[PDB]
């Protein structure tokens, strides 16, 4: 019952500073104005201690499967290939991507009918609210 509020489909209602935090991890400008276009849908699932993530996007899409706690591979929608771990931390999912000697961190909460997901790459953050699809 690891992670039964985030479990659904999400799609992108809102999105503050995400061109920031993208310029601030390295994403170029092409890909930045296509990426930031995307209204995506994120759809979460649990299968005992596997957890997916899909990204529905007309951008990328994405799929990561992983247990938390254990660092995995990922390429990324803007193509970083980078170290992954996701862990639970009083009740926000928190995802670390380690690449190049550089580091984010994308936390994803529920906060009342809504996923936030908060982007942070050193000082600048970014705030995306998801609803139920
Ligand atoms: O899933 C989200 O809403 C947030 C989120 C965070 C990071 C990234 C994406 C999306 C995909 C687009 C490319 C930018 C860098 C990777």
């Amino acid at each position: 019952h690891m992670c039964d509020a985030f479990v659904g489909t999400w799609k992108l209602v809102s999105s503050e500073n995400f061109d920031d935090y993208m310029k601030e991890v390295g994403v170029g400008f092409a890909t930045r104005k296509v990426a930031g276009m995307a209204k995506p849908n994120m759809i979460i699932s649990v299968n005992g201690d596997v957890i997916t993530i899909k990204s529905e996007s007309t951008f990328k899409n994405t799929e990561i499967s992983f247990i938390l706690g254990q660092e995995f591979d990922e390429v990324t929608a803007d193509d970083r290939k980078v170290k992954s771990t996701i862990t639970l931390d009083g009740g926000v999912l928190v995802h670390v991507q380690k690449w190049d000697g550089k580091s984010t961190t994308i936390k994803r909460k529920r906060e009342d009918d809504k996923l936030v997901v908060e982007c942070v790459m050193k000082g600048v953050t970014s705030t995306r609210v998801y609803e139920r699809a």
